[PDB]
């Protein structure tokens, strides 16, 4: 809403004067807003017809305001009665059956999900945390130690299998988030962080770790790339060669991520997850 | 016992009439029977003379009917005195000290075993995820953010180091569960999914990811497979070379399990976990 | 404190009559030792002029006399009203606002720490775990699903990324902690355990596990080592190459760790971490 908008841009350039004692429609805007993104009726970046993803700096804006409003306090339910340090609450924070029911996930504990992240219907999250101003479409299933970062654009049924982190990204203003886009497979162990996109459908192996930094290789050609995975896509760890020792025909190897197969949604549809890493 | 069995089968062909409102027979085998897999006393696969590990389909269609029998309910004891949203509830819901004495392993906070997982005396559980149906046998280590999931058999002495995951097998009913056999040592960082076997005695190292489409290979030969790892295996994370880039001499390589030992009982009493990694 | 150190080791050749019932000078030694421990105020290893980490004894014997004096209880604090089972208690455990702010860190929920743990002022602890007599200096920030053994050593300003373990060392006595020294970044997945060196500065990729079986391979030559990684290096996950298969020119190349770059402090202060990662 366009005077949510801009009670914080307004607010946000006056930010030094905002405190936990600021009340007022910066206090309700703020919350407002935070409020709209924990039920995903809007969101940090949205793909627009152009096909790519656009942000929405005022909702970044929200969220850094909200660290200004909101005040360190101990957090009960630790073990042994003991207490947390922190100055965001939890998503589920005086949730009932009411709330649970309307929202239509499933949260097995000890899963962690900070207020302002979407969980949108039929998600299954496992202990796992979501932090921040996520988004996390219809059916995605968030597995056993998986992560998904601040401001993470997560895709409908998308699968984050065991140990998979998706990297948050806040400030700067202006920097995506992490992208993973509808009906991507991402094996267990791997990591995709720092505004890197995986486009739908694609399907990540095991142990494939992609940042701004990481050489993504197509198979057929050697050529490197940084930062996208186009759609459809068969990634798997892998390497490159590197020099060779003083004198020899042979040196140690990097690592890379590998694009195996540029493939097709008609082709996604009708081969497994396992056959398309197999063969 | 042959009357659960009975009720089981005949209940799990019917399971559409079966519901959170259902008591009587039904809800009585599932619950006795679902007691029996947190006991131990019975298990989801078991090993026969004749060296393979069979799959006991009733407790898996146990384990299903339980989904059914069970509402999602809010589930207390989350930061803030907030709330989870699931069905299954803690294997040490209302555990006191005679339970935790009778059962003999220690279970440090905030791990999170579902019940229906058989956990031995002995076992450590640092904080981590056993699911239901698992099988946790005596004196195994299951270090800090490993995960034991659905029905997974883990054998005696079995080392699961930190970040290890071992993947859940619950459905289809034939399919066998992922098998960590006696005596193991499992390297930080790797993951053994989708009824993959590792036999007894073997020490994967750090970042060794085996499931279906793995290709785990032979050190001395190139030989290619796929599901299971030989008894007294010594297998670490590398790579085999794929096809050259067009008119060049090197291309990518693409990540593999190597097995670089195939070592012995009397090795494997001989020789540290680090020496047979390093020479 | 000398008086300290006297009683302990004293007590710990003793040790076999200390139990949960000890009192007297003993408990009270013991506790102190702790409470040091937690404070930072003492460290099981401190670096020397000279430039090497010194382990003290003692400590590492405080730590030991500790789990003879605590008795397995009933934790408090799972879900459903439920309970753990262990005998080390929250370095949390009865903190209200007047610990939390003194001690100056972060503290997100449900990180877990245990008591004799020292965090320094402005670390951030997202859900994490923090072990017995662990060193972490001011500013340190420990991801999501990262962990810190038992003993270990992390520095100021040090970055451990999302799933980043580091190995805990505590037995046996004359074996050094592990050790991330000031000022590394250490990315996602990573592992470095066993009473392995980082020095200060290094910069490590994804996936780069470094125990004491790993081999560090320079870049330049192949020259292999173990157990350290020297000041301002940039080490990323990579392979070497094996023995070829029976007539062939090729074979499976095996995991190592790459320094690719030995740097600066000049460089590091000028360079961001993805350009030295990525060129």
């Amino acid at each position: 809403l366009a005077s949510l908008e801009k009670t914080i841009e307004k607010a946000f350039d006056e930010r030094d004067g905002i405190n936990t004692a600021t009340r007022g429609e910066v206090r309700e805007a703020v919350e407002q807003s935070l409020i709209l993104l924990d039920r995903g009726e809007v969101r940090v970046a949205e793909k627009q017809a152009d096909g790519n993803w656009h942000v929405n700096q005022w909702l970044k804006k929200a969220v850094l305001l909200s660290f200004r409003l909101n005040p360190m306090e101990v957090i009960k339910g630790g073990p042994g009665q003991s207490s947390w340090w922190d100055k965001v609450p939890s998503k589920f924070d005086g949730w009932t059956a009411n709330e649970f029911e309307k929202a239509g996930f499933r949260a097995v504990p000890n899963c962690i999900v900070r207020h302002s992240a979407y969980i949108a219907p039929n998600a299954i999250l496992m202990p796992s945390f979501v932090n921040l101003g996520a988004y996390v479409d219809k059916g995605a299933m968030i597995d056993t130690w998986a992560t998904v970062g601040s401001c993470a654009q997560i895709g409908k049924n998308v699968h984050l299998s065991g140990g998979v982190g998706i990297g948050g990204v806040l400030e700067p203003m202006q920097a995506g988030p992490t992208i993973i886009e509808d009906n991507c497979f991402i094996g267990a162990r791997s990591e995709v962080v720092e505004g890197c996109i995986v486009r739908e459908g694609s399907v990540l192996g095991m142990g494939v770790f992609i940042g701004k930094s990481t050489k993504i290789v197509d198979r057929a050609t050697g050529e490197v790339f940084y930062g996208e995975v186009p759609p459809y896509s068969v990634v798997v760890a892998g390497t490159m060669p590197g020099k060779n020792v003083p004198g020899e025909n042979w040196g140690p190897s990097l690592y890379c991520a590998v694009i195996v197969k540029r493939a097709d949604e008609k082709t996604r549809s009708k081969t497994s997850i396992n056959e398309l890493l197999r063969d």
